[PDB]
């Protein structure tokens, strides 16, 4: 990732406001609401056959706070998401075999979650910054795939 | 596009409020802000040189307008969507060599928008919906690919 | 899906000459080794640790005449590909949660086993031809889906 | 790009067998064939309205020898795919426009026309490391806009 110092200083002023319950829950929950398929890999959650189960699911929401905890984390290595991410990917890849465009489609919907709660903070050039973020952390989390 | 009686009405009420004037050209430009290969198709509008320039460039604003009643169109003709844009998929196909790729991504673009204006009534289900007719939007677009 | 009569009858022709007892299962297994998350549809099917146990599972090759007959009804059915994949695409997406990028792949690796196989006669439009008959199948199997 | 030692082993030797004056002529034509939105970057090339004219057109040839020898030196240098491309990657993204997914499209290609040329020695285990070779080069192109 490059972020021009403008759309660094920016990226991380928002982030240090970001509640990770609210936004976890919301984008782990929006995961498996729109793209369902998703679904299968957390069978052992339970209830996820609506959207108010998804959403309410104690689970889901836990889940979601720790998904955030990592990209924090990333936040906090942008130059090195591919160390950083190196358990997850062996975790995700070698373990779980998550197809990498999900790891694309989680970032996405990441994203539109923060233009949900960013509110007017949330420009153009501050959204084009997030998708290189949850872009390169996809790259990172794919990498025992590469 | 398969929309449930839920979905569709939320669909239609959060469109009703949307601004003709604005989403469309907000949408477009932030396409080109963080996806900056897609500036190569609109060169002649002007200086797309920074985000500012971008953003607010009549043209393409202008543009967006018609681009949002377009999708305006779409919504109405859910059931027929690839006869309702036979004419302007040979326009972006045939034409202008618009990568399919680049229709999703608008769609995507055009998802976080309403993510952003309409925060709390964007539920979860609504986004799913919303999701699911920009991607039907795109697949009529790249009809003459096919 | 428009193919030329030109395009169809090539197409036709060179699919007459497909060994359906073995094409089927060498693309289901470059699949499986190709791309190694798929193989988490598939463990009951015995050994998949290895590109060889891959390649001689015959619960793949089983399989894959199964696959193979599926893309034989598409290709003739192209005026009515969505209705011809209505049940298969029940299953995939509604009992299998497949996710719908992997009939995209599967389609593409479909492609470079026919040019494995034919050369002299895969020429760059039976290519272009066998690419939109495929896309046209992982879209009519994604239905379920949009 | 990590590769087995068997993998490289059996890449590099598959690489020795090319024809580096015609495969990547052939490449960059099926290319302009399957995907014909990537004939809008070629604005030098004259005529490209029929596969015979994209082709056998003068400048896909010797355009293609470039391409070709380009993936020479990623395949000779896969620790140092960032830097062996940090040129081109300039080039495609901040002069020309190209979309990434265009640079991974033309990478299937290729795969797809070593497997056409190769037969056996083009194993499962060789398709997908090619298939990681080519991902590798179509992400360190892409590098500026990352
Ligand atoms: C793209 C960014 C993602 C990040 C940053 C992320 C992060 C994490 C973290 C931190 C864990 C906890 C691991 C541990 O300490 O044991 C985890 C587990 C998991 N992740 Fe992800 N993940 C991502 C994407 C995905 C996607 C797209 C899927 C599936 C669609 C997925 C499925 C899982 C599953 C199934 C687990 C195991 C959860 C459990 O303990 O039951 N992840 N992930
Ligand atoms: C996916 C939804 C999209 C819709 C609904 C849409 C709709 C339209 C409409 C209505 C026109 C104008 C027809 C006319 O006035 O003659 C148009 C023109 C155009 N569109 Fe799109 N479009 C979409 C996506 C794209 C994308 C992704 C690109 C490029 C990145 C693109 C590039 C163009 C260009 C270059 C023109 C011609 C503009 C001009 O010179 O006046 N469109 N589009
Ligand atoms: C893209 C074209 C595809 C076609 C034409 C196709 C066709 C079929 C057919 C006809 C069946 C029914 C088999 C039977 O009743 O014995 C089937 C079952 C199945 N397919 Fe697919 N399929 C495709 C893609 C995929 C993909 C991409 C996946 C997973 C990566 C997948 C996973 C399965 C599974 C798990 C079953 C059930 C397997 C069993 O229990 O024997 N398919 N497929
Ligand atoms: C992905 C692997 C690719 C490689 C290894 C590659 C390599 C190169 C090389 C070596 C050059 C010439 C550098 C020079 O002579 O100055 C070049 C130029 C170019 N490439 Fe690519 N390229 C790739 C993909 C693409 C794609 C997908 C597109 C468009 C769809 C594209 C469009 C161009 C254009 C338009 C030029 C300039 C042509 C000219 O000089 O007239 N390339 N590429």
């Amino acid at each position: 990732v490059h972020l021009t110092p403008e759309e660094k200083s920016a990226v991380t002023a928002l982030w240090g406001k970001v509640n990770v319950d609210e936004v976890g829950g919301e984008a782990l929950g929006r995961l498996l609401v729109v793209y369902p398929w998703t679904q299968r890999f957390f069978e052992s959650f339970g209830d996820l056959s609506t959207p108010d189960a998804v959403m309410g699911n104690p689970k889901v929401k836990a889940h979601g706070k720790k998904v955030l905890g990592a990209f924090s984390d990333g936040l906090a290595h942008l130059d090195n998401l591919k160390g950083t991410f190196a358990t997850l990917s062996e975790l995700h890849c070698d373990k779980l075999h998550v197809d990498p465009e999900n790891f694309r489609l989680l970032g996405n919907v990441l994203v539109c979650v923060l233009a949900h709660h960013f509110g007017k903070e949330f420009t153009p050039p501050v959204q084009a910054a997030y998708q290189k973020v949850v872009a390169g952390v996809a790259n990172a989390l794919a990498h025992k795939y590469h």
